[PDB]
Parts: structure tokens; sequence; C-alpha cells
């Protein structure tokens, strides 16, 4: 088709190797460029974590307001919200809300540790119908992003299914669906990439994630005004370990998407 075109030639033009699922919720179709090969996730896994703990939530009614320790050895590398409570508590509502909107890396091994290591979020994914997500390691390595490594990987045709699900789907109850939403619409690492592609009287709400070899991801839910919403997943990699992250990759991406 005429949009597989110019995702095959942003691709060229940009060095790397780019996935793009979207799934237009209005007639159920879906676009898919490289949309069954497996691409790090890096922290767009981290709403599968976020998800899990919801779903836990429905049982356990008080769940989200448990109070968690944050001690010194539990920061890691990108700690912008642990970091502010360190020696204090956050309840897992504060900590699924850093992991998802600043992109805390100490909130999401919390959350991991919650569910009983990455093989309780990989769980989840099965329970609700995904068979291709896999968490297998914690913050910050499950960022290394190897090429042909299929750890802490998914397909854009897989997240973009399982983030429907999630956020305009039942596999969550409602409150905590509700809750999600509101979680991804006040993303605050969003900016400058599927956001940056679409018309800005569109609600977004997404999760980035970057890695090594300049792995530059995002998936979000859209809301077009007076329309029915849209799933978008941008996944991007690079050859180069060092190589600098792409947002303008994604943002053109979704632009292309958003032209038809």
């Amino acid at each position: 088709s005429a949009v597989q075109q110019k995702l095959a030639a942003l691709e060229k033009s940009s060095g790397g190797r780019l996935g793009v699922a979207l799934i237009d919720t209005a007639d159920n179709t879906q676009v898919l460029y490289r949309g069954d090969e497996r691409f790090p996730m890096c922290s767009t896994s981290k709403v599968m974590a976020a998800a899990a703990v919801l779903k836990q939530s429905e049982t356990q009614k008080q769940l989200l307001n448990q109070p968690v320790e944050i001690k010194p050895a539990d920061l890691v590398n990108y700690n912008p919200i642990a970091e502010k409570h360190v020696n204090g508590t956050m309840t897992l509502a504060e900590l699924s809300a850093a992991a998802l909107q600043y992109s805390d890396n100490t909130a999401m091994n919390k959350l991991i540790a919650q569910l009983g290591g990455p093989g309780g979020v990989t769980a989840f994914a099965r329970a609700i119908g995904d068979e291709t997500f896999r968490l297998d390691r914690t913050e910050p390595t499950l960022n290394t992003a190897i090429p042909g490594d299929p750890r802490d990987t998914t397909t854009p045709r897989a997240m973009a299914q399982t983030l429907r699900q999630l956020t305009l789907g039942h596999a969550l109850g409602e409150t905590q669906r509700a809750q999600l939403v509101t979680w991804l619409k006040g993303n605050t690492t969003g900016a400058a990439s599927i956001r940056a592609g679409l018309p800005t009287s569109w609600t977004v709400g997404d999760k980035t994630g970057s890695g090594d070899y300049g792995t530059t991801n995002d998936i979000a839910v859209i809301w077009p005004q007076g329309r029915a919403p849209l799933v978008l997943v941008t996944y991007f990699t690079q050859p180069q370990q060092n190589a600098e992250s792409r947002r303008d990759v994604l943002a053109s991406a979704a632009r292309i998407i958003a032209e038809g």
C-alpha cells in the first residue's frame, strides 16, 4: 500500500530498523510494518508491569495504596521520582505513575518485585492473550537491545493488540482501565515522539522507551477529535551500539500514518 511505501522510505533514510503497528478501532483495520519482527521493548515494557499490578488490585482492593520502601540500594541508573523519596515510601499507585509518566527505572523494578519477578510480568501478558511479550530482566539491563537477542522483546503487532486490550478493551476492570488511561495521558516523556507527528488537537496517551543501539520506541493510544481512537506502536532500533536516539523517526512515522 501507500503508507507502507512511505514507511519503508522513512526506514531507508534513517539507517535503522523500524517497526510500526496501527490499529484503527473504527473498523479494526491494522497497518503493519515489520509487524511480526521482534524489537527490544525498553521502557515500553513498563506499561505491562503497571497493568499487571492494576490487575492484582481488582482482587486486592487496597493494593495501590500499599506503601513500598525506597532504599538507597533500590536506586538504579534513572530514578527521577524515586530519588525524591529515598528512605521514605511510595505507594504502588505512585510507583506505577512514576514508571509510566517519568519512565522511572526504580519504580519499574519495584513493580517487577511486586509481581514476583520478570516471570510475573510475562505471566500477565500470557493471561491476557499476548504470547509474544517476554520480560526477562529488570532495569537497567533490559535495555541492552542487542541485535538478535530475544530477551525483553515483543513485536509491534502483539504490543498494539495488547495495548488496545488494556486501554480500550476489557483486559482490566473499569476503574483500573481508567487509571491506566489517565496515567498514559499524563506521560511527560513523549513530546518529541509520536505526539510530535500528530495534530495538536488529538489527545495522546503514550509510553516511550529508549535503550542501547539507538533504540527509540513509543506506544500510544490516540483519541482523534470526533473519530474512533487509534493504537499506534512505533519501534526503532539501529545497527550501532552507541547510536543516538531518533525520536524524530517516530514522529515522522506517526505523521505518515496520520495522513491516511
